[PDB]
């Protein structure tokens, strides 16, 4: 395939939704406002590893240059990250706002390593109607049992045919999101960055760490830790979080420590970071420590599945064989800025294969359709305007997406049957 | 339909919006009128806020013998409206600035007017200058220069955005205190604008012992504000020096520079070797001491040393991420649609007169809700579909949003 | 006049020559080059002093967004400079190349306070073909005398009708220019700028400071300030001083400083950079002070005509009236980056105005037609392609201008005049 | 052959280039092969200077296993032009890409490639990934994706100037020394390129004493070099501490961030205090040390204190700016156009081949210039008009400057 730009083909929406390879067109709906359509291609070639099977997220409706991420999954029975995939221009660089008209992907390995000979390796693919943590059984094989629809899911797909990953609408008259553009700003540290993160429709977690947890440990050197929760969340850009525990003590001479860990897919740390240091319990008194972290965008290097409060406690001088105790009664509110935002986390696809041989390719190559409103550096010279009028354009998608199990209309395709849908639709 | 004539003409009255929002209101239209005195150099800037949900129409300027600019007041509607309405949404406004002084000779007075639109909000813009004006948008229909004050320019208000829930106004609720000067609000808080500023990446600071404490910014950066705001975080301090004391202290800075909020976010904090020192952030800024838009926010660290030797080296190490918080940033109006009309050089006594009509969808708060009667909108098939080919069609039928007025008044009757 | 932006519109090339208003095209020469095309204005409302008279200075083929600057008369006859005369869009912001298409300028008072029934004032004009220190008499009558042409100047034109300037082409086949764009740096100091210069042709000054000059003065505490030289220059952009004097005594004990003023226009000193500091001096053997500067383009804020050089000799062991003494031989070089540019310096056009009332204005509007290359930022978003091939257009335009004495063509014209025959050639 | 046959088909034979630049020459065609090996993890990325009027036809890069890059060498052409021409231009050039490994199966082997050609220099892309090179530009005919291996690319060289003067080629001159490895030449000095880095506006710098002194980089700054290069300007000192001393140095680093000069500019430089203290920059850096294009620059002051006593405090300030002329990296096609070609995942064992050919008009040194003639060129007009025809309607006609190579050979047949 010899991939081109199509930002300057001009297409019906019905068209460009269904056969988003086309060009761009504007969401016909009532959301009226000056903006600049652009068409964006991603091309990746992932490696296979040594067991042949992996797992390739998609994130379809996302707002933005994210496209998802690839796993591999290794001999023992873990998974581990490889990268995630992204569109060809970084758009926070150039542009505040976003809205995603319409994606499709591709997914195929047929290109046979040096020293082999045949073709191996099969699909197994979903959408998911949930965020990446809330799916239960990540298996390839388990991987089929995640929905009860028909044309969501496929089986046993050939690796040399082809899957095809068809975005299908979440919602329309959404307003657009703010990508994370930077702002100009100067500090006393060369690497400082500031940005404007999405926040519309945000997401909030609360977590009741302890409703009165007794501890109750024997002094060791260095400290007893424990851990006081392993809740799970979803998270791909910046998040806080807030919130208070209380402690009470009767025991004299007690110092606490706590540390939030921010766990990814495949199980690895991401991120540490210091919460309680040096804090001295004094007894007959409900004693505090507050909850202020944020965390930007740009320390998330991979997507979280879930988040974990580690408690140090020590005793100061006991030194010998004595007791430590404390209570905890507290309660704390994790915030993922535009997590509800439908696209930036809800429809999760997943592609897994299996068999493919060692050292081989999986060709992943896709084209994304947005619009966009310029920095005020770009709208000097770039003009926007409103779009061009077409009536009887959302009464057909709804007609479409309503009679869609007569007509077999999908989102996870076969590649040679959207190819003859394709051009039956021509 | 009545909708195009209320949008294309917003004083002659209001209309409901045709989309899917349905919910009991009712139509009010408001005027705003004012005569501005003019400066010593003549020249200075209006800041017009068009599709902004509220009382707030606009902001005045006035340019200095220097390059600076100087707030003078802010232009507002005639009456408050969180005084007698819970919540609010846009349907058009028009407003018209002109000089009403008439020259009783053939050549003119002096003074020129730019006005352009600007896609973005206040603090994006790079140079706000009168010549810097017109370089701001692209669009041919966004923007007209050179246009002589005693003909004026009138600027339209064209959608940003519909199917928008109502805001809330910054409405005063029912409270008792102590303080006669409590107030407690409910401000608008719908689609937050969140800033994040990773200010210090394992910075290091190092500095002699002096009386009184070193002062550094640790950083500045532009941010928009005309609501409330609110700041949250926390930096982590390391040191091996013993016996500092640090305190902090925030600042909102104005369209012209000058320091609007000062808030001291810590103060005496004590540093301890070898542990990991916390400075947590908790700000919450009302709208009432709002007195002028903020463009940006600074933060000032004084560190000092007990015990007072002139040899003595002060040290710590920084890192952390804070974050700002718009309550309602990110709605469309309340910040992003900008316009501004900068006049140069008018001739010394002479008044500048703005004058406009604002059409709104109201809901009353509940001591005037028992004698107004609100009630759904009146339908009527294809309003939308016609207000979408009409701004489908905006270039070829020349609807601007700034121009002269005099070619208003011709498309005006021509329109009717 | 209600100025609106075309760079939407097309337009032949003799058409935006003479008429720079109508829209900017394409310069049909041997340069080949994918490019955009953006046209320009720029406003002004000029405040006029307390004598009414004034002076202002512009550059007509300047490569940039700086079109001219103005300058206000004192009662005493001096002059004060008032401020840059600029384009709307700071082009070194979103573009890297930049070549001249055409430019039109236009000087008017037609208004008048709020009380006076009377309108007063007359301008002089002339276009200059060298460079703005070279001119001889910059009174109000001498103007007249800086060109022999019929059509490179006129005089005695009502302020109320106004001036025309045009600026006819001083060559073709040239290259683009880099304008001063910033670069991508990080630093420690917050306020760094780093740029990429404008270079193409440089200009060089050098001056022989010296040849076996001999100093001798009485012994002052604190030393003698005696200037070496001083030239006249011309810059606006960048500039470096390169050189090296050598220093040669037999008294014993000597302390030298020198510095280096920069002056403008109007008289007052722009840029002093010391070069010696403490600098103490060896008899019998020649020591030398070497000269290494470098003036960024902001540290100008007018244009710059002279530079000087002023040497303080001192004496560490002071004594009541004892000879000091020394020799100098030595050749210092000024390289001004990109001065001799054609447009960049070398012509420039000068419109004195006098007798306009006190408080009123004096207008300037112009348009300026260019075509430039976008950044690495810009040139993701904006589509550059080859110019429009048009037949003829060159040899047209030697026609045009080789019979521009007779056809009535001229680089300064009275408005209304270039009116009828603006109507004509339309 | 006529001008424009050896324009859009390079590999047919030189002509010389139709225009004002008359000049007797010497017209030449010279071809390029290499047969490259592919790294551990498969990718790659050649960097090709479509332009470039010497014999520097480009440069391999190899993705390691990590995110880094590998230098592997400098692609030439067959002979090395300086040592026997002093001048040239260049006509024509056309380079192909692809893996000669030819399967014998019904399937392919692994392996893709990217290509864009983009309009500034190789340190002014922002993202130089295998992803990140399709949005390099916005021109329709300037980029291709997905193109396998076995099919490959084709690089054509269009216009960037014409009327351009010729430039000297870095021809050693006739030098006697006692030093046996002296190298003294000529090389490229027209229309330079200079950079200005105020490197320090009055910053301030504190710290406590260690041995061997206390390194920090002042700045960093993208700038680009292939050829030879000075740096210029100064550094005002001023500080209050006894015993202070300065050293610097200078480093250029390479696209794949290994350090390829260091020079020590100053060193053992004494402060002293209460007077301006000057630290003047005088470096000239000949083309043979240049190995691999410097894409960075940097400089690192080591201060230290003379007679230094454990926790003693020194400290200083600076001013000043510099310059760093880039000689001949103006000219159009040294530095300017910059074709890329990335490859990811070459199956194990296949060898991506690099082939061209390149068109010139040279001007021979003194020993070669007594046995050929050089005469003027031959004469065609309306060749300059045909080629700003075609040029000018480049997009109807679909003329590109990366190709797939089938597409290309199909253009070459209906061309013929």
């Amino acid at each position: 395939t010899n991939l081109q730009d199509q930002t300057q083909q001009i297409v019906p929406f019905i068209r460009s939704l269904l056969m988003p390879t086309t060009g761009p067109a504007s969401i016909p709906d009532d959301t009226l406002e000056k903006h600049t359509l652009r068409s964006e291609t991603s091309t990746y070639n992932l490696t296979v590893g040594d067991t042949g099977s992996g797992l390739i997220v998609f994130f379809p409706g996302f707002p933005g240059s994210i496209v998802g991420a690839h796993y591999t999954l290794q001999g023992n029975g873990n998974y581990k990250f490889d990268q995630m995939l992204l569109t060809a221009q970084n758009l926070p660089a150039s542009y505040n706002y976003c809205r995603l008209v319409s994606r499709s992907l591709t997914v195929r390995s047929s290109t046979l390593p040096g020293g082999v000979y045949a073709l191996n390796g099969t699909i197994n693919a979903v959408t998911f109607q949930g965020s990446l943590s809330e799916l239960t059984d990540v298996s390839y094989n388990g991987l089929m049992s995640a929905t009860a629809n028909i044309n969501d899911k496929i089986g046993n797909v050939l690796v040399g045919e082809g899957v095809t990953v068809l975005s299908l609408p979440t919602s329309y008259d959404l307003g657009y999101v703010r990508l994370g553009d930077p702002i100009p700003a100067i500090g006393l540290d060369p690497k400082m960055v500031a940005t404007c993160d999405s926040s519309d429709r945000p997401r909030v977690y609360t977590i009741t760490a302890a409703d009165d947890y007794q501890f109750s440990s024997q002094y060791q050197p260095g400290g007893v830790t424990i851990t006081l929760f392993s809740a799970n969340i979803d998270a791909i850009t910046s998040l806080s979080v807030g919130g208070e525990l209380v402690f009470r003590t009767s025991v004299h001479g007690l110092v606490l420590g706590a540390t939030i860990y921010l766990i990814g897919f495949d199980g690895t740390t991401v991120i540490t970071r210091a919460v309680a240091a040096n804090n001295g319990l004094t007894t007959g008194t409900d004693n505090l420590m507050p909850f202020n972290l944020v965390i930007p965008t740009n320390e998330i290097t991979q997507p979280i599945t879930s988040i974990k409060l580690e408690i140090v406690t020590s005793k100061s001088g006991g030194q010998a064989g004595d007791q430590m105790s404390w209570s905890a009664r507290g309660s704390l509110a994790v915030t993922i800025h535009g997590g509800n935002y439908p696209g930036a986390l809800r429809p999760v696809t997943l592609v897994a294969y299996e068999r493919v041989a060692t050292g081989s390719v999986v060709t992943v190559a896709g084209v994304s359709n947005f619009e966009l409103i310029p920095n005020p550096e770009l709208a000097k010279n770039l003009v926007t305007e409103y779009g061009r009028f077409d009536p009887g354009a959302m009464n057909y998608t709804k007609l479409i997406l309503s009679e869609r199990d007569r007509l077999g209309i999908k989102t996870v395709w076969p590649t040679r049957e959207y190819t003859d849908f394709r051009e039956y639709f021509m």
